[PDB]
């Protein structure tokens, strides 16, 4: 899948985007790759910050679904007008598909002043599609209308950033060692189960249910590694102890600071087999973001969010066909001379089911 290697671009902190075309003739747009949502939505009006937008009036293949959508989220929101049209991906598979498209008509704190993307591609499942599961997501529509295998993978590499979205398969050149797989728990977000956490090899020893309170997901849409309040509290306390060789606001992402004094962080994830897990390990070069750095770990109320902090350490395979997600050491991650990002197993971990939440 070399046709698709390096098909992702971005600016530090503004997400990864992939080139797409909408309509006939085809209108090129940059679209942010978001495994944390399920809507395909593009700017359709001349917002001041946009470089380009979907002009439905120029598209012969556009169809109106005569319905609107309102997507509040943490801060702020987008609204748009539902329709369908022919979507293609220049550096993806050689296909065209009729997909649902929210034409974004009003917006608040959604588009970024400075960025180079004007739409979002939600890669998660129908269950969290807006306004409801009846709105078939792009990838569901892709697989239905073609022989493209039900699978995609991302290697996020990280002003300018880059990466690869391999649609329909796996590019082995993008990783080293073996892939290890965690089960997708429920097909809405990409939910998984964290079974253990270690800072510099030292278990946090928390009820593992607290690691998935009330959710843990894989989110290319997030920059941070985001932990639930309790966990993060313990997480940071332990990171602080490890790093005894900084002001409290910093740890809270209220201020900035300006490698080896820092502890590697390990997540054990539920394995494919009963009482079996594996672990992914990241370096400070990953949770310390650019000499001023931001502490890229942060408390959360929505659960654990495995964002670019995690994802930029690994080649991540979203194997929808088998309801599972694989992690491999990324052949691009930034590592120094001593520590390296790692994916290791198997381990024996009892009672992994209990780490889940209901
Ligand atoms: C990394 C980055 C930078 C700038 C903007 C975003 C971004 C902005 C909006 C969204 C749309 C609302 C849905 C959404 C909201 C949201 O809060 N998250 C974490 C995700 N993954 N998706 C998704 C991602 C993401």
């Amino acid at each position: 899948f070399v046709e698709m290697v390096d098909n992702l671009r971005g600016k530090s902190g503004q997400g990864y985007y992939v080139e797409m075309t909408v309509g006939s003739p085809p209108q090129t747009l940059n679209i942010l790759v978001d495994t944390g949502s399920s809507n395909f939505a593009v700017g359709a009006a001349p917002h001041p910050f946009l470089h380009r937008y979907y002009q439905r009036q120029l598209s012969s293949t556009y169809r109106d679904l005569r319905k609107g959508v309102y997507v509040p989220y943490t801060q702020g929101k987008w609204e748009g007008e539902l329709g369908t049209d022919l979507v293609s991906i220049p550096h993806g598979p050689n296909v065209t598909v009729r997909a649902n498209i929210a034409a974004i008509t009003e917006s608040d704190k959604f588009f970024i002043n400075g960025s180079n993307w004007e739409g979002i591609l939600g890669l998660a499942y129908a269950e969290i599609a807006r306004p409801d599961d009846s709105l078939e997501p792009f990838f569901d529509s892709l697989v239905k209308q073609t022989h493209v295998p039900n699978l995609f993978s991302l290697q996020l590499c990280g002003a300018s950033v880059g990466g690869s979205m391999i649609i329909g398969g796996i590019d082995h050149s993008l990783y080293t060692g073996s892939l290890w797989y965690t089960p997708i728990r429920r097909e809405w977000y990409y939910e998984v189960i964290i079974v253990r956490v270690e800072i510099n090899g030292q278990d946090l020893k928390m009820d593992c249910k607290e690691y998935n309170y009330d959710k843990s997901i894989v989110d290319s849409g997030t920059t941070n590694l985001r932990l639930p309040k309790k966990v993060f509290e313990a997480a940071v306390k332990s990171i602080k102890a490890a790093s005894s060789t900084f002001p409290d606001g910093f740890w809270l992402g209220e201020q900035l600071v300006c490698w080896n004094i820092f502890p590697v962080i390990s997540l054990y994830l539920m394995g494919e087999v009963t009482n079996q897990s594996f672990r992914i390990t990241i370096l400070p070069q990953q949770y310390l973001r650019p000499d001023c750095y931001k502490f890229a770990i942060s408390q959360s109320s929505t659960g654990t969010v495995m964002g670019a902090v995690i994802m930029e350490g690994f080649y991540v395979v979203f194997d929808r066909a088998r309801k599972r997600i694989g992690f491999a050491v990324s052949a691009c991650h930034v590592h120094d001379e001593f520590r390296t990002a790692a994916v290791e197993g198997p381990f024996v971990t009892l009672d992994m089911e209990d780490c889940g939440y209901n």
